[PDB]
């Protein structure tokens, strides 16, 4: 009850509310539940797994070696702190949470949590349901629970030997024969695809193991072409530890994202997909190109303000240096066949010669004045922007290069957002805000909405859609570490 003069003085983040809930539940263990204090446990191990927090990693390693040493007075005590900690956490997750997860880290103790909560957990120490507490202080999300309940499947067959499948070619396609059959059928039913028609004794890769290993790619967003190459490889081999750690990070990560359907656009990086939710309806699905590894879409929250139709593509000027530029220096013809204009002024804006500029003079890095590419089909912005104004210039918008769509990874742009159905979007937006166009435009036009839409630009690598779990490379390496 007294301090012991131990380590925990140091391990309590806000010792001043932890009593205080102490004295007004008369200074008892709370803990003493031990199916109680396992549940706890059970959930800090998730965000251990997730690697995403130092503090919550250090303070699970800190309750386990006084659940080794037996010293539950201590446990007890710490236990509360991190249980005010997890409450924060799970309050202050969908406002700042962004910064945990991708900007940094949970390194350092939350702010105590709000009111409601503290009262909500006074009230449930009461009726001993610190459980059912951190249940409801967990996303009431199906996407959030599914994610879970695999976890707690997997766990179970964690550690369990499962054989590499393993082939002495780099490709095994229908009809080649096959080294490890009875290895590659396990490493399917792993990740719950039906294996039960595969048949049994066959040399080789036959028709029953044509659908498994399609879906299996599907699945892993790979290129559903039935060949066992080495990109199907690398997911049949991951260890059920490496699927946890996805299904831990990705369903802690769910924490940020709200999933409210009244209306919101949503943007999966590593999925490479979009949905557009309004009225708790689904109205629009489309394939979007994402920022390359080396000029990445940031994960952010902005919301879509306006359309434009026929835009203007106002070059930035890391594009006009990095790549436009240099390729003026070559390419004479170029400024012509891009319908590229050259403009001194944001305001009173002049259109430049290009025959006037001394081109292998020009330094890209000092160019005095900005590329503003002609509307067009061939505009690198399409027929279609809309506008997401934030500070790093991030948008949707629809493109001239469709061919793109075709390929299972999509991260080829500068950072804004490739949308395949544009023309659809754009109507189903006008339409979901009543806004009507009696012609089409024939020139850039700004299109004022009504309403203004969240856009929630999201970086999960594994979800579940249509009742099957997807999982996806980690574009972005921000699930590695998770992976180790």
């Amino acid at each position: 009850w007294i301090d012991s003069t131990s380590p925990v003085n140091e391990q309590i983040t806000n010792p001043a509310l932890v009593e205080q809930i102490y004295h007004s539940n008369n200074d008892q263990l709370l803990w003493s539940d031990l199916a109680t204090a396992n549940h706890f446990e059970a959930q800090l191990e998730v965000i251990h797994r997730a690697s995403f927090s130092p503090l919550f990693s250090r303070q699970l390693f800190a309750l386990k070696s006084y659940r080794q040493q037996d010293r539950w007075h201590e446990y007890d005590v710490l236990a509360t702190d991190t249980l005010l900690q997890y409450l924060s956490y799970a309050e202050q997750a969908p406002k700042v949470g962004i910064a945990w997860f991708f900007e940094g880290q949970l390194d350092q103790p939350l702010a105590p949590p709000s009111e409601e909560a503290q009262l909500a957990l006074h009230m449930a120490i009461g009726n001993q349901s610190l459980a059912r507490l951190m249940d409801e202080y967990t996303p009431q999300d199906p996407a959030y629970q599914q994610l879970l309940q695999a976890y707690q499947s997997l766990s179970s067959i964690e550690f369990n030997e499962v054989a590499l499948y393993e082939q002495m070619e780099r490709l095994k396609r229908p009809g080649d024969p096959l080294s490890h059959r009875e290895a590659l059928v396990q490493r399917l039913a792993l990740v719950n695809l039906d294996t039960t028609s595969i048949l049994n004794d066959v040399a080789y890769y036959d028709a029953s193991l044509e659908k498994p290993i399609k879906q299996f790619q599907k699945m892993h967003g790979l290129q559903t072409d039935g060949v066992i190459g080495p990109q199907t490889m690398k997911w049949l081999n991951t260890s059920v530890t490496e699927r946890l750690a996805l299904l831990a990070l990705n369903a802690e990560r769910i924490r940020l994202w709200p999933t409210q359907q009244d209306s919101m656009i949503v943007v999966n990086v590593p999925g490479f997909d979009m949905k557009y939710w309004d009225a708790g309806r689904e109205v629009f699905e489309s394939k979007v190109v994402v920022g390359k590894t080396t000029r990445p879409t940031p994960v952010m929250n902005t919301k879509l303000d306006s359309l434009i139709i026929n835009p203007t593509w106002n070059v930035p000027h890391k594009i006009m240096v990095e790549d436009i530029l240099p390729m003026v220096k070559r390419d004479s013809e170029y400024l012509a066949n891009h319908h590229m204009e050259i403009i001194r002024g944001w305001s009173d804006p002049e259109v430049i010669d290009p025959a006037l500029i001394d081109w292998e003079a020009v330094e890209p890095e000092t160019f005095p004045y900005r590329l503003r590419q002609q509307a067009g089909v061939q505009n690198a912005l399409g027929t279609y922007k809309f506008n997401t104004p934030n500070s790093r210039a991030i948008y949707l918008h629809d493109t001239p290069s469709k061919h793109l769509f075709n390929n299972a990874s999509r991260a080829f742009s500068s950072g804004c957002i490739r949308v395949e159905n544009a023309e659809k979007f754009a109507q189903t937006l006008l339409a979901n805000q009543g806004i009507t166009l009696d012609d089409f435009p024939v020139s850039t036009q700004a299109i004022a909405l009504k309403k203004r839409i969240p856009v929630h630009i999201i970086y999960q690598t594994v979800w579940y859609e249509e009742g099957v779990l997807h999982y996806r490379d980690d574009i972005y390496h921000y699930d590695a570490l998770a992976l180790g």
